[PDB]
Formats: C-alpha cells, sequence, structure tokens
C-alpha cells in the first residue's frame, strides 16, 4: 500500500521517522510530500528528502495518509493544496494517522465534526471546537482515523495503524 | 494602571519585551505572571524575571491584560488558574491585548464567541471555530480586545492598546 | 520625521526592534542602513531587512539617528561612510539615540569630547578616554544626545528620545 | 521478553527511540541502562530516562540486548561492566541487535571473531580487524546477531530482530 | 616560569588554549584565574578548569601574564581585583601577552599611554584613545608587551612571547 | 618543510588549529587537504580554508603529515585516495603526527602492525586489533610516528613532533 506523508520543515523528527520505517517494514511504499523539492529538516536537526510537492500530489494515487506533528502542521494547514489532499483522502475513508499537532491539518480540512480522537493536549480545545470528542489516551481508533498525542505514544500509535493497513 | 502578563517559557521574546517597556514608559505598572517564580526564557534566549505565579494572581487587583505569543500559550492555556484569570478580566471588560498565539488562552477561556479579532494566521481556523470573526489586519480593536498577528505588527498593536489605557 | 538606523549583523535584537516600532508608532519613517542590501540577523536570531546601504545614505536626507548595541557597532565603526554619517548628523545637532555598544560608533566619529552620556558599563573606560563624562543612569539626555545602557533601559531610552523628536 | 539497552549520552536518537517503541509494540519490556541514573540526551537533543546503571545490571535477568549507535558506544566500551554485560549476553546466544557504532561494544567484548555482520561503514576496518566478515547490507542476520549500518536501515533492522524475539 | 591567565566565560577558545599549551611545551607552569572556581566555557564551547579566583591571586607569585580575547575582557575589566593584577604585573615590567579584546583589560588598568601595540581592529580607536600608538601587524613587541590581533596571528604571537620568556 | 594535513568537516578544532600554528611558527609550510575546495568547519564551529583536495595531492610533494582528530577521520578513512596518501607518506618514513581519532586513517592504511603509539582511549581496542602496541601516555614516539590521545596532550604532542622536523 502507498502511504503519503504531509509535512514540512520543523516537523517533530521521530513522529515522521518512526512511522516511515515502521510502515516500510510491512512492505508499504512511503512518500514524503512538502512545499518544495529537496529536503526538509526536523526541529531536532534530522534531514529527510522530499519525494514530491503538494502541487504534484494526486490523492487518488495514494492509499493511506500520515500526519506527523511539530510546527510544520501550522504552515501546512495554510496550504490549500495540502489541506485538500487531506480532506479528500480522509473523507474517502482511507486510513489516516495523526499525532501531536498533525491533526491541525484535519481541523482545517473541516472533516472532524463528530469524530473521536486525540492530539497534543495543548490543542485539545481547538480539536473540541472543531467538533471532536477529545479523548486523553495514548491512541484512539475511530474507523479510518488513528490518532495519538506525543512521541511517548509512538508504539501504540503505529501498533493500531499497522493493523488498519493489514 | 496595573498591567498583567500571562506567559511562560518559550514566549515570543519581542512580543513580551516590547509591550512591557512600551507600557512602562507610560507610567503603568507591569507584572509578569507564570507557573513558578524565578525566570523564564523566550524562544530566542531572552530571559525575564517572573513577578508572581498564576496561583498568587487576583484578577481584581489588575486593570489590564497582555497575552504575548510563542509556544507558551499552548502550555498556559492548560492551566486552570491562568485561564480563569483571562476569562475574568476579559469578561469584566478590562483591556486585553493579544498577539500571535496569545489568543489561544482566550479561546480556552471561552470568551471569544461572537467577537472580532486576529492572530497568527496559522491558527485562524481555531479562532474561527471558537466563534471569532477573523480579520487579516495588523491590528484589530473590538471593544476591550486589541489583537495583532505577528512581530511586524508591534507598532500598531501597542499604538491602539495605549489609547485604550489612556 | 525620518529616522536612520546604523547597524549590521549581530546587533542586539531588542535594541533595534524596540525603537524601530516605537518610532513607527509615532508616525516617523524608519530606515535600516547596513553594509549591504538584503537582511541582517541579530545576536538572538531575529531577522530584519536592510533598507539601504551606508554608501547610498545621504545624511542631509535624515532627521534623526538611532544606534543599537550588540557586536555590530565594532564592525560598523570601521566603515568610513557609516562613521561619517554619524559624525555629520551628530555634529549638526540632530537627535541621536544610542544604547549598549552603540556609542562606539560615536567614539570613532570623534564627536563625544566634552559630552555627557552612558553606555554598556563594559566600555565605560573607552567612553571616558574619548572625553565623555560617563553617567551610570538608565537614560541620559545631553542636548541632542540621548543615551542608555542595557535592554532593561529601553522604556526610559525611547521615552526621552520620543520627546526630543516631538 | 525483557530487552536491555546499553547506551549513554550522545546516542544516535532514532537508533534508540525506534527499537524502543518497535519492541514495546510487541509487548516486550524495554530497559535503558547507562552510567548513572537520571536522564541521557541524544546527539540531536532527545532526552530519555535511564532505568538502571551498568553496575546494577545482572545479565541473567535480561533476555535480549540492543546496542544503539552514535558517539555513546566509544564511551560505553570503556566501561568494563557494560562490556562484560554484552559479552555475557552475546556469548550465551541471546538475541543481540546492533547498528551504526553500536558493535564497537561487541568488539571490546571480544565475541565477534568468525562472525558475520555489518556496522557504520566508517568503522568497517575495525570490525574486520576484530575478526568480522563485514557485509555492506541494510541488515545482516548471523544466528543471534542482527546488525545494521545507519538510520536508513531501521525498518529492516527491527524487521529481522522482531522475528528473532518471536 | 609561572604564567597567569586572566579570563572568564566567553573567552575566545583558541586564544586561551593555544598559548596555554604552547607555554607548557617550554616547561612553564600555567594557571587559569577567573571570577569563581569550577570551570568556564569559551564562545565555541570548550570548557576549561579555573585554577584560582581573582581574589586569591597574588601578582607577586607570578612571572608572566596572558590576556586571551573574546567577550570575557569586557567583564574582567570591570573587576577591580583582576584589573589591579594586570596593572601591577604590567607596570612591574613582567612579560604580558595580549590578543584580540584582551588588551581592554590593560586599557582599564591605565598603563598603556605611550605604548606600542595592536589588538582586534574593532577597538583600535579605544586603544588609540588610551594613548596607544596602534599598529596593524600580526604581532607587535614593545618591551614586555607582546600583542596580536586575531586567531590567525597565533603563530607569530607566541613565537615572540616565547622568546621573551626564554 | 611542507606539512600536509588530512582532515574534513567535524575535525576537533584545536587538534587542527594548534599544530597548524605551532608548525607555522617554525617556518614550515602547512597545507590543509580535504574532500573539496572551499572551507571545512570543526565540531566547535571554527572554519578553516581547504588548500587542496585529496585528489590533487601528490604524496611526494609533501615532507610531513598531521592527522587531527574529531569525527572527520571516520569519513576520511573511507576515501581511498586520502588513505593511500597516508599509507605512502607513513611507510616512506616521513614524520607523521596523529592524535585522538586521527590514527583511524593509519589503521585503514594498514601500516600500524608492530608499531607503538596511542590514540583516543575510546578506540584503543581498534588500534590493538590493528597490531598496535597501545600505550596510555600523553605522547608516544615510535620512529617517524608521534602520537597523542586528547586535546590535553597538545603541548607534549607538538613538543615531540617539532623535534622530529628539526
Amino acid at each position: 500500500m502507498k502511504v503519503l506523508f504531509l509535512t514540512a520543515n520543523e516537523f517533530e523528527d521521530v513522529e515522521l521517522i518512526y512511522p516511515y520505517h515502521r510502515l516500510k517494514e510491512e512492505g508499504h511504499e512511503v512518500y514524503i510530500a512538502s512545499f518544495e523539492r529537496g529536503t526538509i529538516t526536523g526541529k531536532h536537526g534530522y534531514s529527510v528528502k522530499v519525494d514530491l510537492t503538494f502541487d504534484k500530489v494526486n490523492p487518488e494515487e495514494f492509499d493511506a495518509l500520515v500526519l506527523p506533528g511539530g510546527r510544520a502542521p501550522e504552515r501546512v494547514r495554510l496550504n490549500e493544496k495540502a489541506v485538500s489532499i487531506a480532506r479528500k483522502m480522509f473523507s474517502e475513508g482511507k486510513p489516516v494517522a495523526s499525532i501531536c499537532h498533525g491533526p491541525q491539518i484535519l481541523i482545517s480540512a473541516g472533516v472532524l465534526r463528530g469524530r473521536k480522537g486525540t492530539s497534543y493536549p495543548g490543542i485539545k480545545d481547538d480539536m473540541i471546537n472543531a467538533g471532536v470528542e477529545w479523548v486523553d489516551a495514548e491512541v484512539v481508533v475511530d474507523g479510518n482515523w488513528v490518532s495519538s498525542r506525543v512521541p511517548a505514544d509512538l508504539y501504540a500509535w503505529m501498533r493500531e495503524f499497522v493493523k488498519l493497513l493489514k
């Protein structure tokens, strides 16, 4: 299965790298999409290469979506193309994994009303204002949406997402 | 007039330091409140001393509120006392100045429903979801609430807030 | 009134940003001059755009001068044009505001002989050797020359300078 | 199964965090052992808590071993107790996973003569001089020893190690 | 011969470390004096241990003095005890080596009028105002005073100072 | 005498800068060779200019070799040309000075069997596996090979190497 990542500079390093490798282990093809070609750098200094830009992404060519946290979501959520990618994939019922600030992108896509999930505790009120029934758990599974809160939840986060992709 | 600042570590340096000195110039007494006594450090390294903790703050003792941006608001908005301080002061109609991520505290206080203002563009969707008519202006004045977006707006931000306190 | 700033990379961030916005608030036009066009970065990481180079600066076109501190003055004071700009404006009796290491430029301009002011305490001996009656005060006003010591003096610094420009 | 990690300050962040969560996903208990109690910080800034010190480790109480890379191995390999732990566990046939500089600890344990595996290419000559049949592959499996080279190999590294612990 | 170093946090790393070892090579005993016991850290991150505090130093117990550059001199020159140490040793005709900002300490000691030397070009005007006939050379030898400008002058700087100590 | 330095990015700053100036003091010509032209930066941030690339180096055109430590050796030792340069110069009996991780390049050159010397203690086992009679001393002299362990050994390191070039 082809998994797409929507991220940018200042992403939370492990929230991108962990799922990237965890999914590759299963045989899934992983792709990193961002504003421009070249590379992006995490808040901790890890550098990763961008596979394609938001503009070149066709939501229909991917089967799953992963939204890492960090400061990147606040910039990504202002990009019409990136938000539409997430809106389409999420609404189509495709698997979507989010952690930390990653769901800010889904908030902006306007697809979370009535959904159940979690996020970085610091933005729980924004998730709630978007219609999310917020849960304080290491991992929440709501249909196609698997969400976690912080790096400490990584193990549980992909444990559930991997199952969904099987 | 006694002005209270609700902030913490990782505050946007100039968004705290600028209004602090600008108001001090007018003769106003400025107080920095945070989680604990001692000092706090901004995103850029500037250090400032804390005057009193959130718990020791009595809203009735202060006449105006300033909410600097940065990453601090996302931690401060999780403190019940800090949020109650903002809710009370804002509700009483006391002058409240916010910039960047600062209004995330007002979102959590539940006082922005039906109000008009601005903020860091990255969280405009969260402001909208809280009931704010979001304006893309360097400074917005809605009754007692004076709001701005980024450091580039500093001059207009305090220009309007100072008038409110006159 | 048109205010000129002589600075460069490694300027003390708030000593540049504070007066820039404070004066802009009053309606004054503020211009940043440095070695080359583009942008310069302060000791703490803040970035600001350069309006014009020292070479393109015509002293007769500006009404006031601001000299921020940091490590920048020690590089700026070695630029003949920059020093001549300061010498002319100061000599003409135009308002000149300096803080921290900023007056090192005035020392090099040779205009402080017999004047009274202050600066970062670390260079008081250099100010004295240049003929300055050094005062340990948050702000000193000597005719057209308004001087301060450290970031903690910002409020008093511009409070007096603004009056001079009124 | 109880998995022990031998590491210290300046460990390669993801080479410790990735296996830590990947193994926890399977239900294995993971323990971080280092020089002293408290916390240790990776080269990229991630902080992890130390569960026990080398001195308090009883090799017989753990079932598997993980050796992350970074600069930590060159310090850990100088601690006779830490090296004795690795020698004991490795020679007993217990599963041992190494990556990057991690195997420097095994070189010092004197248990690699005649074995096959890999490591950070920069120290391949040292692995060879220690009797290793060095292979340039993302992952090598030689009995109880699963080895990899760099962070890009993470997915294959744990893919194989997990199979060993099953 | 016993050589004393007057420095503090933020010293230019190589301007302290180079002469320290270069003189030890000759068999001279080297001592690091600063504000407090423990260690100090250079601007580049090198950490060195303090042998004794300024207060515990007896100028008569040392035969030569070295003044590294960096930001440390601006803090050291405000310490009455440190300045008196330099004033006494320099006036007694003992060998004194200075580089970069190091001579700011001698300026404050008030012993440079009429002397010939150099320093970081950025403070040449302050050296001149102190009565120094400033020379732009990698190394200047004026009796007991050997001075240089920047790290690039290190080889020439100690080449001359070593001769003086022979 | 013409002294060649084999190094690269992340070299231990003082282990390159110290011998560079100490040797220049004697009148020796020093040349920095690395992967590409331009500049290289030490682990602590010091920048030095590259005089020539490994590819353009003719071992016969240089009389002595210096191998600084840091992380650079582990990358340099993977460059077949750089390693061939060290092998040639070392086996020809030309003076060679190494410190810290510097000798990893000599291990890869295959010229240390039966030789006596030292290095960063962290890689002593690798030096031993390469046939070295490892000695724990600030400086070791074995014919044309002068070796040291850490920055604290600098004074003794060059004291002995200088004697060799005399």
